[PDB]
């Protein structure tokens, strides 16, 4: 599923993401925007280390979910990477929250650093009723 902007903002808010570990909803929106264009089916293979990024947040298989084919990988979210490709984003959100419970927080995603960090991200949530 490819979410429309405001639809996703309310969906994330309902799932408890607004201010989760100090991260505003606009930051999560900016992250989902740049990682997948709000696409839950998005996948990116990383030929360099044999891992794959899954779903709306493009969560990596080497550390967060199990896909069985990533060498020396762990499953910190304790989910099949398949759960990160559902139209329903509850599991992907549960995993994203797990990622940010680590020291780096939102900085875990390099796309956030490049396209969201220190930027005016208000535009992602304007008019959405969040």
């Amino acid at each position: 599923k490819v979410f429309e902007r405001c639809e996703l903002a309310r969906t994330l808010k309902r799932l408890g993401m607004d201010g989760y570990r100090g991260i505003s909803l606009a930051n999560w929106m900016c992250l989902a925007k740049w990682e997948s264009g709000y696409n839950t089916r998005a996948t990116n293979y990383n030929a360099g280390d044999r891992s794959t990024d899954y779903g709306i947040f493009q969560i990596n298989s080497r550390y967060w979910c199990n896909d069985g084919k990533t060498p020396g990988a762990r499953n910190a979210c304790h989910l099949s990477c398949s759960a990160l490709l559902q139209d329903n984003i509850a599991d992907a959100v549960a995993c994203a929250k797990r990622v940010v419970r680590d020291p780096q927080g939102i900085r875990a995603w390099v796309a956030w650093r490049n396209r969201c960090q220190n930027r005016d991200v208000r535009q992602y949530v304007q008019g959405c009723g969040v």
